């Protein structure tokens, strides 16, 4: 994954897721379943084993990272180039969507394509969450509580897409 | 718991249960829830935280242990006698029940009571279980699977009350 | 018644115691050478206080104690909470007497009871009782011996659980 | 065509380668011285193989290798399987196209897709052709250079997978 | 014055020681036985011384101590020196009254100031008053007890502080 | 202080302061010286050685304890109430000012006292701080800053006086 | 640085220076411143862161040591002979004034040039230390104290430009 | 061987055887021787030484290795296939007989074989033994007892020859 | 034982022885036885268981204890004198008889005995072994082999009663 | 011884011384022887053985010690008074002389006279060494060297009978 | 040386030787121376330174080896044969003389000797000794104490040249 251990892980584981069955298986037997997704949720447990986880974490797939503050999300990313990717939240998931084509060896033609989905632990805030994307093609997410905490309150809103400081 | 770790443990966780719620818581946020229980079933997721685990396991109450071959159920027996208690299968529970009388310092009058009920991690089969009574007042339960492994198929039948080996 | 018474027981116481140283220381015283022885016682016052031884005582059934500062009427509750217990001084003698539901092991479901006496000496300050749950999980019911110096009368009254513990 | 054409691419391869030484060686041749120178280469054949460168070529999207003692296209594969792929050869080139379902993370669900041409050498007996998953989790599309001594002629055909890793 | 016166316171012382033982031882016584017591015581014388118581016481605000070898009141100083005290007895009780300046932290500036008084037993002699800065770091204000023997008599006096410790 | 470590520590140282011279011284030579205080510062250087340184830291005096988010003060505090205490800001520190009568042993007479000032590294915002009290008579000083972090433009205002949470 | 441780260382531381412013730055914030230187111165313080330281140390530079007895200096001496360095004293500092030239590969010419100053820790003597050049360009510094120890009083005076030791 | 340880070884031782012687031887110285063978035886012782034882084990000739339930034999299998060998009982031994014809180097011609003989430990039952064969020509024993345990009481009967899951 | 181882032881073882048956037982089954013884021887075878052883060784009885160069054996040896133990061989064992009388506590009247028969390891020689008794009517068996080794052959002979050097 | 060683020581051885022878023885054988012484011377050778040585040282007798840049003589000094001891040079050993009274128990009278000598280490010199006695009767030997060294030269002239550092 | 140681050585130383111177130277210073040588021787012483021682040982020379029962001498032997070396005793050394010649690389001619001498430790026997050469040109001493132990007694008579055992 890396991240840390614890605590965060554990948370991662828771997120993972649961359912159971798964787981249951691983464990056994047981029983059973469951629970679931949605968102809230997340749851665990733990676990590992698975695968897934592983896938988640790393492985393929990608990684997943978790700390109290923020969860991660770092992918495996062969060549994408940063205008291909796009980020948006939906049930509870950082949902990506890419195409990009690339010359090889001895004349190949490429068409390359992902469509991922990836879910926060309960301390982590969906609302608030933030995604960024670096110039490997490495979607890193930092997405702003002020600082740490809790909030699991959550439900969809918009994401900026952003060129990313990790 | 003891036993062992692983594996079981886881298984345990698983068991244990788951438901978530719871778981869811722990888980956180888520969511839820849841599944359941029943049996069978059980689962888871794982956790641990719861408490429950714790308790389971140990504590209280009493206690409880786990193996692959068998799960073991020892009790905090201030004094009841061997005579006592009494072993059954209820939904996929093993079911104890006694009443006592004992002296005491500055003249009192005691009546002593439980009642009590334990699910097996769904590797233990509660149709082969059999539990057991040492001289403390102590239950202990080796119950014969032959030597050790899987069945989940269970569903009860009457256990023979039996003074133990542990 | 008371015273013587017481013683028876016581014784136981012684026884043981017883040686012586112791017683012485106490007581013182011485021785012786031778070588031885035885133881011582016483018555018125017574012684018881112491505590130781109680412790030881405890043983079962129980554990006590009462020293120089209290007297003290310590049971093994550690299965109950002191409200399911209500408490009487009745004919010189304190009668706790305690009925609890089920709790839960993300296995099942296990009760208790029973229906208790104790002597209280010539000593106790029967006006004075309180119902708490001790740092055992032990309920002492208790009259205080606020000072070393003997024989505060025994008399009956009713005692609803107002929380002691001390 | 193939051749021449181739070449341119290749040239791428050449360129670186370139240186010378380677061429020478391868081749041878030478140387111148111167210072320077340138470177070569052739054509016829062519060369491629060588592988180385491839690887380386890888860147891213893949990683290729081909030797003395084979002819392949190793693929990025560590999302798929080799079963989500199809391959077939036209046009003097290989097309290896996949599309695959979501896997889960405990966390959500993530797709890949490509569409990829690669071109094989004059040097590759096409009717030898197999697809397997190597260690790396790349799929190989291999048509095996046997014997070292060079230049067993290309031509189109469609490949049903049949695990051969390898 | 013184014685017675013383015583018231011482018472314381016583118371516591018271127991016783112581016383025884012382014283020685013783115881017783019752029951118881218271214581014782012585016146014259015383017782014182033982110490062981014282120681315891111590218781515051102070510790205090005072065996068979010596009579002693010992007062919490480890903010002050023994110079920013100065002793006198009156009316049957020892006054020691302390103020003093601030004392650097590498953040800021801090003082304390006191005025006490403590009743020294029939027991002391008081003609052989000192005042001592001690293991503590409690001033220690002595009249001893230089025999086993019983009741040597209290007085008025003015104490300058030559620094006695011991 | 504690806291932691680194880273704080350184812061612390630174805070511490320076011047130179011282320182120179130591240283040587040479130279110177320066420077110075004022405030603003701081510063430184360283140392150691012064011593112051030782004081701061601791010592004494009390102590002082540093983290990123917060710099917590736990004081030395031999009885004084709750209500005796009162908190404000003056040039970058927080003050403090207290007067207690308490009863001791073979007939004393007591008042009691003190005066402190206390520094933040640079990394605390004085402004935001805020300073509480428990029952012990200790204060331990929580001031939102709303989660961690750096600011330094600070300059007084008045801190309610509150019971605290440590 | 080387030387030684211580112590030285411281010282060285111281030285160184312171111033513161440076320281302051580292340281934180604060304051411033311163112182110175012168020388013396030284111073311281321590650282370381610053560058310066470383440069110182070381670176370059060069390179700083430092003991209690001595400091030495080793420096990073690409090819100046024992003849184009200087040794004196200006402002607590050791000043080393030069002036060389070399051949290469694919005909270059080469002027190479250097002006240093060093302090030295507060426990080094400045009037009595002195300096002196190895074979490789490379100087290292011992300068008697005619043993071990504290002398800070310091001010210039010349040193011999001796051929080293060390 | 491886197986374980124890227990088983032883056983094983035982088985072885024884014788012684052878044884012685060783052883020485012483014685012686024885014883033886037969079978039964076984035884033882123881041783060683022887040779044888170584052879046984181981050585050739072969290995062999030890457990409670099992006691299992590895062949140093040198390329007979997995057709050439035959399996039996016979006097409180697994028999194993064998013919082969290869191709080598610089025009050679070979003829190759073995009988084998292998008891069991007092723990293992040879009748309820059975014994089977893998693709590199190695033959590795797993004879069902059901699951673990003791008998001894065994004589011969005839095993089928099996392709083997070890 | 002791010685040585180785070787020786063884030887021882051887010785031882062887036877076877022883051884077978332990061884088982087987068968057878055876041878033886014887010696020779021883052887052885170885064883342880046984026882024886143881015883041887020781126881117772006694004890033993076994190197290359010499076995050692040491007794339990509650009181019997220096004067009431007899050595001799018989084969190939050290022969011991013996009869005391003893005070104790409220009148008793005592009559005491025993008869040992010791085996010496294959790598012992008995035809060059002696064997002696220390003061607490411990024997303790140093017989000269001029150094270590082998002597098997050996047959009956008179040992010396010695008094010993361990 | 112480011181150282170386160187020283040787020285020482040386010283021682040678012668041878011584030586031778121682140685052884051868131768021777121678130378021676012277011185120178010383040487040485160485041784131681021786014784011586032882013584030286120380013884016785009394004990020593040893470093590069002193040695020190410890004595054990049941008591003397610094009046009754006495220092010179005699040999390449620092001689002693002394007679005291002292009272005891249930009526005796007592005188107590030592005469003593102690070589020096081939790195100490015996013409720069001095040699001082403390409060408890307890000869220390610090003896200026005027920092470290190996003065070897030595024959007699008188010390200074000094209070001691140490 | 070788051987051882111781023881031886021482021884050786021783041986050686012374012376111274040487021784012174170585020583220183012283012174111276012586013584021677012778032987014886030786011684021683121681130483160483020376140178021687160385040478011784060783140177150239060769080396030495140091045991209780035997020293032995292991020479650093470029070809000399077991024909070109003679073993006898003097002075409490065993003396060794020899000449070859042997053929190298662009046509050199060579004449080669040497002439050995070799204190024994004191707990070594000089008369008992014998000493032997292998089949590298390496004499080894292995010279009959019948087994261990610690004849100083010695003074010159012949040795047999054999060859050895290691």
């Amino acid at each position: 994954m890396d991240v840390t251990i614890q605590h965060p892980w554990f948370k991662r584981t828771l997120g993972p897721f649961y359912p159971s069955r798964l787981f249951d298986q691983f464990f056994g037997e047981g029983l059973f379943e469951y629970d679931l997704l949605p968102f809230l949720s997340s749851t665990i447990s733990p676990y590992y084993r698975q695968s897934l986880f592983r896938t988640v974490l790393d492985s393929g797939i990608s990684e997943v990272r978790s700390d109290r503050d923020k969860f991660v999300i770092f992918l495996d990313v062969k060549h994408f180039s940063p205008e291909d990717l796009t980020v948006k939240v939906q049930d509870d998931f950082v949902e990506i969507h890419g195409k990009h084509n690339e010359r090889q060896d001895d004349h190949g033609y490429i068409s390359r394509e992902f469509h991922r989905r990836y879910r926060l632990p309960s301390n982590v805030d969906q609302s608030a969450l933030s995604c960024s994307l670096s110039a490997d093609g490495m979607l890193t997410f930092c997405g702003p509580k002020i600082q740490t905490g809790l909030d699991a309150t959550h439900a969809e809103r918009a994401i900026p897409v952003s060129r990313e400081e990790k």
